[PDB]
């Protein structure tokens, strides 16, 4: 939770625990005065502290075993006592016990009946950022994750339920997965399903949490690699070893999710960790996927590509042949140079050409409509800041693309309305439109890794460096409209208005337009030396400055450069399959049936060892 | 093959396994249910697997020695038969057992009469990539290539042929060397070198494969320059040691190929694999080259570089003195500029310049008719796509260079025809011509590394990036237009015409051109918006992107500049060994027949050791 609220919870704890003499000789693990406490009867044994705990989990808190047995010896009643106060409420002396891996402690509690099922629904016990660890809400949770093997089997010959579950759903190997130190963790995992005797019901593996994660999805989607290799082993047949060559079999019953709302490999491309792209180069995974994208994925996808572009040709053949008339009305304005316009709707749609137009027009409506219906009801399947908001499942691709179809149907209104002004949604339409065709650039390797680098250069570099370059732009613009407010804007026109100031600046720091100058009159001295400030500060420091960022961002992506484009792969892989009809994308994988080996369906991996 | 029909054929070899229970109790090595079934006379023991296999080859498979061998008491003919069907057609037990390096199994069945020399023309054990290993077809070539010395002698011993060769011809040497572990690889070439009592017939070193390659050959291939200095060991001759300074006499007899029609030189840079241009940097390859080069390619090569520039000077000294005449009709169209034409065939060639123009272009039509003469051939005697498409033997540059020839010849065919419109052959040649002599740049160091940086910019990251800008281009080219369709042209017409707008675009993407502005007149304001997010993603972002691409190509080539010049200069010199005149390229190296060494021609390595 809060920090504060933290911080003086633990402050008025330690002050309880020192005013109290027998939470403080609890503390410091002094005998004697314990002694005289329990052995003289005040007829008070059940002080809590500030966060409802008793002696007994302040004696456990400090490693204080003679203290722990000398407060269960007097009124023993203390040992099924939980907490009374937020951040630890339904923490008993079991679970600090467990946690502090004092077995003995763990066996004298036990003994004198602590609650082995004792849920622990604190607000320290959840799993945010706020807490440094998660460890579940249960003793046997508590002592899995810790790492005491003994402590496990002590829990689960005593009868704790390893079929447990928290606030989130998560059973013990849940919150075994969970953990970042993974060596233990496989060893615990075996332990944990050894213990499984049960195992009527579902396996524990098949038990999913609150989001609908089994734990061989959640180490998917949370990149735990050691487990992922570690439940695999487990699934795996080998077929025969002939000197070098190991052919397996693995089990894709998981991995490939057939007929599921929310498959594995979606779960793991659409991920917030960076190290679930890892999961992706595991051993059945990027197999599975290379066949996929190798039989299917592929060729449909350069079908797409094809068609897209063909459609955009179309769409840019349309906005050339654009129907427009000679101008009715005179160039009053000598700085006016428009010389066409609009033709009306009953204008347009005459000839032969524009009835070719009519049909081009037609198949771009009809195009936009498709894409509508493709991308809109994606928005509503999943989250909509997911959906617009990952680089790996397209992102700002579908972004532009909806934008595309929306500018195009804005585009039809107004030319079935007469409305003038088809220039604004058409030069959008073809900006965005011709460059999400650059979205099938992530179906080439060559090519693939460079549309994130631009994505990474945009919204990563770009989006940082514009406010200190839109900075110099605001003041050396608005310098250079003053010091050619009383000049005559026909010799030197660049700087006549501030939005066309700032517009010749722009480009001044970008270097692409010339420095402003007109030899044949007088410039104000002014404008030199504010140019040359420009020139030494803007064009040439802060210019190349981006520069070496952006070489900076290029290098950072070309050094994992097949690890992104796989992860690109398998999205695209997982789109072709959810999107496409099911014909056209056979079941991956031997049929096994056909073999006598149940319904499941695998995939033979043979390999090169020593 | 397909790896859909091997995942069908070893599932079946399971199902069929799984299914016959004397295959079950050979996989398992269930002896009781084994000898039940053998001591039991049901008459049948020749049940064939999915792949034809035996009991006797799914004994052997799983390592089950105790089952083979009561396989083989009972019914012994399984010891000679080999399996039936389409991938492991002609593999035996003697080849399973001989690979999983079960010495006693083998031994059992040379006890029992195996085959020996049985030839397995498998689908799985042909060179290919879809085959993990190339063990070869032979159970000799099976254990020298595994790594058992011990099988290699007790095969030898029951009489195995050494000299024996698969369908690619390859004998026992051949598969050995294109093995990648190359530690035991030696060892194994000494036993089987030493095991050719035979030495009658030619040694098993000089016997050709059905590509004519010997081991020696067959090691500079394929880059194992281990076995290239275990055969060079052999082959040398140490002629004194005094100190530190070792005087050795290396022999040239395979090195140099006197009198062959592909030498070993050639073989080595004209090689697919990466690691083939480390045999260049060996101890007698690299002296070799080294003494060519300086002696004799080096002056030839500068000799020939500069007839080439003097040729390209009389060129282009023929293409400035073009004849040219006014032209005869009135400039009518006030956007046309042209004022002079090409002179006809009988007013040209007049006065004693337009002799002089006609002895250089006699001279350059020769000089295209020699170039022909001299590239054509090696399109036939090599491959087109091997002799067009290697970096290292010229490459792009012969095809620029017949592409000049043919582009000259075409120009004197239109001056001899009186046909209008050799700027464009004169252009193409002029462009063509001059860049080839930067093939001429190879044969120095500091400037040779410079041309592959250029050609793997090129066609390595050029024509990858050529897509994107392409996309930006179409994009913008299209909306310039479009913004501009409904403006006067006179004003700014750098967007008037589609193609126009489309050239004008690609050099304000390369930033060649000043940004379109003309501030007497108002601009329409799209274009203003649509230029600022043209100067921020194209001329920026992917513009600069494609800088540091370069950057990183560069660096790429650079830290292996020597290597690749080292490779240039063995081409250029193998090159110049195959086309020049004998008279004028002695051979290399020490006679030896002046001094009583026979016939082979030497050379000697004298080094500083300790
Ligand atoms: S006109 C209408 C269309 N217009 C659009 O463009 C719509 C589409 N646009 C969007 O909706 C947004 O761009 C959206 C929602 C997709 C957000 O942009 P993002 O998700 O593509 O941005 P990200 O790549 O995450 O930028 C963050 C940067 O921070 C880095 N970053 C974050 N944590 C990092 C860490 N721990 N170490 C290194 N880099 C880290 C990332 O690598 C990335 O690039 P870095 O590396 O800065 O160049
Ligand atoms: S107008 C008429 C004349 N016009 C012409 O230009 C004709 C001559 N042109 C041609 O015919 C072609 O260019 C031809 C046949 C010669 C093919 O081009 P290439 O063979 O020179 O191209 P390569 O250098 O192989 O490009 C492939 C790139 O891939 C890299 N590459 C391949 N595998 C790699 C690996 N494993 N690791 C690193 N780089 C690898 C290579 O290093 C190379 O450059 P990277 O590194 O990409 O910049
Ligand atoms: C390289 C591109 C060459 C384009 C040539 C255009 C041309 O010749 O213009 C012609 C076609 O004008 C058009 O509008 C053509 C429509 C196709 C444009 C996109 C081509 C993309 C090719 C695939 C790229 C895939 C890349 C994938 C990565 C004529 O245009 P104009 O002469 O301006 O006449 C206009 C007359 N009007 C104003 C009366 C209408
Ligand atoms: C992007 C900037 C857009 C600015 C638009 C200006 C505009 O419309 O001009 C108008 C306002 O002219 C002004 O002087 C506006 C004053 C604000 C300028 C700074 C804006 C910073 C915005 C926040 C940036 C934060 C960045 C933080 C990082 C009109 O100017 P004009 O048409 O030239 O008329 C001049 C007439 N006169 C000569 C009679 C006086
Ligand atoms: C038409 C003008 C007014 C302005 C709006 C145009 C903007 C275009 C050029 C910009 C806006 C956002 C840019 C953009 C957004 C995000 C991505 C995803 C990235 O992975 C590749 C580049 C790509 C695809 C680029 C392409 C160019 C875009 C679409
Ligand atoms: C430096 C960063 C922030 C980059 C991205 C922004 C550039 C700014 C300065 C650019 C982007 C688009 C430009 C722009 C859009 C359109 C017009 C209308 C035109 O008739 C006058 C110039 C004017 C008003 C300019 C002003 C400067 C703008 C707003
Ligand atoms: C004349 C115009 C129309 C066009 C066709 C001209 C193209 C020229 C400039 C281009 C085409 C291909 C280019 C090219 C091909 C390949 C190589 C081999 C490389 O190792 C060095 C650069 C070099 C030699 C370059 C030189 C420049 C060339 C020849
Ligand atoms: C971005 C990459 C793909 C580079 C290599 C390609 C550039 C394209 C856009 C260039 C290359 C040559 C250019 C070109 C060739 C010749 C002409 C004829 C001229 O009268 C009008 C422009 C026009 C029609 C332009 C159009 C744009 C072209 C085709």
């Amino acid at each position: 939770d809060w920090e504060q609220y933290r911080d003086r919870v633990n402050m008025l704890q330690q002050e309880r625990i020192r005013d109290s003499p027998l939470l403080q000789a609890a503390k410091e693990n002094d005998l004697r005065l314990l002694k005289i406490l329990l052995l003289n009867q005040s007829c008070d044994f059940q002080q809590r502290g500030a966060v409802g705990e008793t002696a007994l989990h302040v004696a456990a808190l400090y490693d204080n075993l003679e203290a722990a047995t000398l407060l269960m010896e007097a009124a023993p009643e203390l040992a099924k006592e939980p907490a009374l106060c937020e951040p630890f409420v339904g923490q008993t002396a079991l679970h600090i016990a467990v946690m502090n891996q004092n077995l003995n402690l763990v066996r004298a509690l036990l003994a004198r009946g602590a609650s082995v099922s004792a849920r622990a629904t604190g607000a320290a016990f959840r799993r945010s950022p706020h807490n440094l660890i998660y460890y579940g809400e249960h003793p046997l949770s508590f002592a899995a994750c810790v790492g005491s093997e003994e402590i496990v089997r002590l829990l689960i010959e005593h009868g704790a339920d390893i079929r447990a579950q928290d606030s989130l759903g998560n059973t013990v190997l849940h919150i075994l997965i969970l953990q970042p130190n993974k060596t233990f963790a496989c060893q615990m995992y075996n332990l944990l399903l050894s213990y499984d005797e049960h195992s009527d019901l579902q396996s524990l593996e098949l038990v999913p949490n609150h989001q609908g994660l089994t734990p061989f999805k959640l180490a998917g989607v949370e990149g735990n690699t050691v487990m992922f290799q570690h439940l695999m082993q487990k699934r795996k047949h080998v077929q025969w070893t002939c000197g070098p060559l190991t052919s397996t079999l693995y089990d894709l019953t998981e991995i490939d999710s057939w007929g599921e709302e929310l498959s594995f490999l979606e779960l793991v491309v659409s991920s917030k960790k960076r190290e679930a792209r890892q999961i992706l180069e595991q051993t059945p995974v990027k197999e599975l996927v290379s066949f996929k994208w190798k039989k299917y994925g592929r060729p449909y996808f350069c079908v797409l590509a094809s068609l897209y572009i063909l459609y955009m040709i179309c769409f840019t053949t349309c906005c050339i042949y654009r129907p427009l008339k000679l101008r009715d009305d005179n160039r009053t304005d000598p700085r006016d140079i428009t010389i066409l316009q609009q033709k009306l709707l009953q204008e347009a749609y005459v000839t032969h050409q524009d009835n070719i137009r009519l049909v081009g027009e037609l198949v771009t409506v009809t195009g936009a409509v498709i894409i509508l219906l493709l991308e809109i009801p994606d928005i509503f399947r999943v989250g909509a800041s997911r959906y617009f908001g990952q680089t790996i499942l397209g992102g700002p691709f579908h972004v532009i693309i909806i934008t595309y179809a929306s500018l195009v149907l804005l585009t039809m209104v107004m030319r079935l309305t007469n409305m003038n002004g088809e220039v604004v949604p058409l030069s959008f339409a073809l900006v965005l439109g011709w460059c999400s065709v650059m979205y099938f650039a992530r179906g080439f390797q060559m090519l693939g890794p460079f549309t994130i680098m631009i994505q990474k250069m945009i919204f990563g570099d770009l989006m940082r460096f514009c406010w200190l370059m839109a900075v110099v732009i605001l003041g050396f613009a608005s310098a250079f409209h003053i010091t050619f407010q009383t000049e005559d804007p026909n010799n030197l026109g660049e700087f006549s208005d501030y939005p066309t100031a700032l517009f010749s600046t722009f480009e001044l720091f970008l270097t692409i337009i010339d420095g402003p100058a007109n030899y044949s009159v007088d410039l104000p001295f002014m404008y030199c030396i504010t140019y040359a400030a420009f020139a030494i500060i803007a064009t040439l420091l802060m210019l190349n400055l981006f520069i070496a960022m952006m070489g900076d961002t290029h290098w950072r992506v070309a050094q994992e450069r097949d690890e992104l484009w796989r992860a690109q792969v398998v999205a695209t892989t997982v789109m072709l399959e959810r999107k496409m009809p099911r014909f056209l994308w056979p079941r991956s994988g031997i049929c096994g049936y056909e073999y006598g080996l149940g319904d499941r369906w695998f995939l033979r991996v043979e390999n090169h060892h020593d």
